[PDB]
């Protein structure tokens, strides 16, 4: 006799407004409603409940109905429903389901609702009907039985507002293949991993979380320019989805605005770190001192120069660097610009790439790029996708502000290309954890997934060039991300 | 039920003089013994071999322990073998029959419910006589890759074309390359043909969803499978698009491979690749050298139709002499940003010498996360005559000096030119690796724009009916001579028991 309640609520457990529903119609969300409810079966709903929907959905069809109340035309409390349902229809039905609050506090009180198929809408909504508090309730936000979550799925998006699908649990020719398979598994402590529990792994940051247990598991102890020791990997691969959501990573807040800011500023070709300083955003201050500019033989460097570095290289690729203070409009190749006309006139082409990477310039810089190129690719349906390729890779630092960098690049290019995003590829050569970060990673790698937020551009009908973007043309929408994890930076 | 179990060299030779025609393969030996003991208790299993393998073998290793020993043989007898050595406790005592008939007569007879799997174990005579009954339900074969002096062989068998190149035995596992002692060889096995957590399927049902290179091999351990799925992903996912030459396209974005260094080398078998090619051009990328025609009167023309004067003309480029490809690849590698003028200049000094800083940097700081080469110059792009498609290498040394290799390509011929690509970054690995002092570990292939044309899909699809040959090694010769990278010759090298399939036309896009 098991039960399931199948629910879609906001993070603060919201899921209803004036008999009816918070959000705009999610209609992925009710292919997988309707998906799930059959395979007969037999749904479950109150008396307001079934007022809610439309007269022409409301026999909800090829699944056996019961409405609860004492007024309507049908039993009179969930326990008789379940009677109702064991006496008669003993055959024929195969599982049950329950879908308003008050019922699904009926099943929870009298726990009889062995799992929870909760679809994660990411954005709040005003609402004065919620779902009630539980045990496992940590998987909407940062708020004995226990509901531990199995399934986790992909974001996706409906009207503006993305969401998410969890699913939670109460807490011959073979055999002749086999004795090889055997010695050759045989040769070769206790191997970590990400929210183990959880078997159906749809989220994408599963690729981040599985890098990073790959890294301290697989990895090799090396020292580096730091001398704070690393434990590394060679050659790695991501890649994110970009039509529906985007991948701000949620088992910890990641810093958006410097994000954001840095983009800016790169695209400006700005080499001056204090104007970044001066936004709150201070990523790169440890490495303009004038103890780090020494000790990269750079003494004539003033305090904030990065040197012909990362965006110099984008505007004004070859230029002679003289300082942050000097104009080098004109000079140099605008590889962003190329990359962009390119796009607009010949998305065929093969030579649509960004490199950071100028060797004879390399000794002039602060410190050399780590993400050093970019290639664009445009298939028949106007879908823009991005691969980065990265020489060295903070997974625990640095990874998710790169992930959102050049997805977010992504973003704007085919925003003023009139191209859909489509998918950020993220290749990574020296791909290494700190040593004093293991810890706090390990303690990252318990945390589920959230619904990946949504990145609107504000104005779009003002923003025509790559140079008309300012730091108030976004927003993040449906960011439920975990509390930040401090980690410092090995300067 | 029988299983025959050998190891082979590409025409089928197995012995010479009564004993093996090759150095001793340690895990080969290993494969027999874990194929030939291992049972799930109550029983064990059977050996059957002739007389000669028998006298072949060592006295200190036979009767192979834990195994039924059956013998052929019609001069020797079971005293014979029982006064050759005193039985050990525990084991069985070895038995001996006038024919492989007889064999397996004597055990069903004495040896049911005793006996559970029966393996031919060697040679000529008992695994001909096996073929003739048609006993053998499979076949483990441990294909040797280079050819050894042999006067015995296993007999020609239906679908021995995974030796090399001319009901079946089809194969259904084919294992990654394994060297010992300069051998290169791989492991196959042939086949005679002729509500816990169920409740959340449904939500996978509705999340839920032609062509493949041969379907049949269960078990795709071969690294060259990796390149096999890759042309049928892009032939079955990729999207049809317009292209710079006007030929038709077929392409994916982001894609990646990785072959193995330290056992044997990629060099792609399921058809025969340039490895003069590689060589030649890679040496001359070494050089610095932007002439064509010096690759071209080598006997390499793998450059002639985009230094054609016709070609560097449509390219704007008059100025430019025939065979002049401009700044590109070695150029950029050996003097980065340098002042180009034409391939008959001298720029020795001039630039950043990328190789040499990467080599430097190996052989003094290898934990350096800098170590890179690019060809990729938006200065003098149009200066050269086709943009670099191999644009971009790094390098990485671990815990036990072992050197890994990654090679970024913006845009890659699948068809045609990334087997010869491989081949080219993982045999510039090796090199590096030994003028550093490392060992070679592993070459990553990252993909930008993969793409196989439409005028080569046809021959794709006969090249995935071609299982793959066990990877060749790739010899690096006079080492004590060798010091720097500079150093290297054509003559430098040995390629050591590639035997690939026959050649397929392939018409370059041009
Ligand atoms: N986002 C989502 O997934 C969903 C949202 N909703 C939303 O929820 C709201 C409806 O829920 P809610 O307003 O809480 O009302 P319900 O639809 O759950 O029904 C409440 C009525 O049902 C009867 N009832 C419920 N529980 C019991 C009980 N334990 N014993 C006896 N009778 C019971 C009572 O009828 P009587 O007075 O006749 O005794 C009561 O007035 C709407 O806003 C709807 O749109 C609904 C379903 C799913
Ligand atoms: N690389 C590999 O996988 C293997 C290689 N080898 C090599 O092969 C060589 C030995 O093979 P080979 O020379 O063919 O010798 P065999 O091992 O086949 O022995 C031949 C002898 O066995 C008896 N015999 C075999 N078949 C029959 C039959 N059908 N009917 C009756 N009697 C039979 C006869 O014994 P009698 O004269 O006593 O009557 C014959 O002289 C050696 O070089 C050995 O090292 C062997 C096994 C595996
Ligand atoms: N995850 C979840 N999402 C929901 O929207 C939801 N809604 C309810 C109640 N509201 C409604 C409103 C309309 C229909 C409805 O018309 N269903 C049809 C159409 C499915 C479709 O549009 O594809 C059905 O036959 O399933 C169902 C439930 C209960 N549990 C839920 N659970
Ligand atoms: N694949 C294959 N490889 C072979 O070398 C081979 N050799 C023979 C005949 N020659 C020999 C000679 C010695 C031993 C032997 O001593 N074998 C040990 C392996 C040692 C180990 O455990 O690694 C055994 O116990 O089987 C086996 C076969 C027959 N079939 C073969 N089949
Ligand atoms: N070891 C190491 N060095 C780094 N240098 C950086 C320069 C700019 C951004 C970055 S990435 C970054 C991204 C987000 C927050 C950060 C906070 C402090 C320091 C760096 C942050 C780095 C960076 C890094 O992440 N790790
Ligand atoms: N469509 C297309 N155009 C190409 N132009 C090239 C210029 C240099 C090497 C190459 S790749 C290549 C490189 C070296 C040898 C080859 C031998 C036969 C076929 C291709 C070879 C290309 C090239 C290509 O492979 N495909
Ligand atoms: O955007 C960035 C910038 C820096 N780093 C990290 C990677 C390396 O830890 C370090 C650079 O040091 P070298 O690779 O230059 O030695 O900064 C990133 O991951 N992403
Ligand atoms: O080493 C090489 C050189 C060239 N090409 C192919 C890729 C493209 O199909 C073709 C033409 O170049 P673009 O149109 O991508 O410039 O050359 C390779 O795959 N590998």
């Amino acid at each position: 006799k098991p039960v399931c309640l199948v629910v879609a609520m906001t993070p603060k457990r919201g899921i209803g407004i004036n008999n009816g529903l918070p959000w705009p119609h999610l209609t992925t969300d009710f292919k997988h409603f309707s998906r799930v409810t059959k395979t007969f079966n037999a749904v479950v709903m109150g008396r307001k409940t079934w007022e809610s929907m439309p007269r022409k959905f409301r026999p909800l069809v090829d699944r056996l109905n019961i409405v609860v109340s004492s007024s309507l035309k049908v039993c009179a409390s969930l326990p008789a429903a379940l009677s109702l349902l064991e006496e008669e229809y003993k055959d024929s039905v195969d599982q049950i389901f329950v879908v308003g609050a008050g019922l699904y506090e009926a099943a929870l009180s009298l726990g009889v609702a062995s799992h929870l198929y909760i679809t994660r809408v990411a954005r709040e909504f005003p609402c004065d009907v919620f779902f009630p508090a539980f045990p496992g309730d940590d998987i909407l936000s940062n708020k004995e039985a226990t509901y531990r979550p199995i399934f986790i799925s992909k974001t996706f998006s409906d009207n503006g507002v993305p969401y998410d699908f969890v699913v939670l649990e109460k807490r011959s020719s073979a055999a002749a293949i086999a004795p090889v398979l055997a010695w050759m598994d045989e040769e070769d402590k206790e191997l970590i991993r990400a929210v183990p529990h959880v078997h159906f792994r749809g989220h994408e940051e599963f690729q981040y979380l599985d890098l990073i247990a790959d890294i301290i598991n697989n990895g090799r102890t090396m020292d580096d320019r730091t001398g704070v020791g690393v434990i590394s990997k060679f050659g790695c691969t991501m890649r994110y989805s970009l039509d529906q959501a985007f991948p701000l990573l949620t088992t910890k807040r990641v810093f958006w605005k410097g994000v954001l800011e840095e983009l800016l500023w790169f695209i400006r070709g700005d080499t001056n770190a204090n104007h970044l300083s001066e936004k709150g955003v201070k990523i790169w201050d440890k490495n303009v001192t004038r103890e780090f500019l020494d000790s990269r033989n750079l003494p004539h460097r003033e305090v904030g120069d990065i040197g012909p570095g990362y965006g110099f290289q984008w505007r004004h690729f070859g230029a002679a660097y003289k300082d942050m203070h000097t104009d080098y409009t004109g000079q140099g190749v605008d590889q962003l610009k190329n990359v962009i006309q390119m796009l607009r006139t010949n998305p065929t082409d093969r030579r649509m790439l960004m490199t950071a990477w100028n060797p004879a310039a390399l000794d002039e810089m602060a410190l050399p790029p780590c993400h050093l190129l970019c290639q664009f690719y445009v298939n028949d349906q106007k879908e823009l996708s991005c691969i980065m390729y990265q020489r060295s890779c903070d997974v625990g630092l640095g990874v998710p502000f790169n992930i959102a960098s050049y997805s977010l690049l992504t973003l704007m290019v085919a925003h003023v290309c009139n191209l859909k995003p489509k998918e950020f590829i993220h290749f990574m050569g020296n791909t290494h954890v700190y040593t004093n970060h293991v810890e706090a990673l390990k303690e990252q790698l318990r945390r589920e997934p959230r619904p990946f937020p949504i990145v609107n551009i504000l104005n779009k009908e003002r923003i025509k060039e790559i140079d008309d973007f300012t730091a108030e043309d976004f927003e993040v929408v449906g960011y439920v991300p975990h509390g930040r994890i401090q980690m410092e930076m090995a300067v």
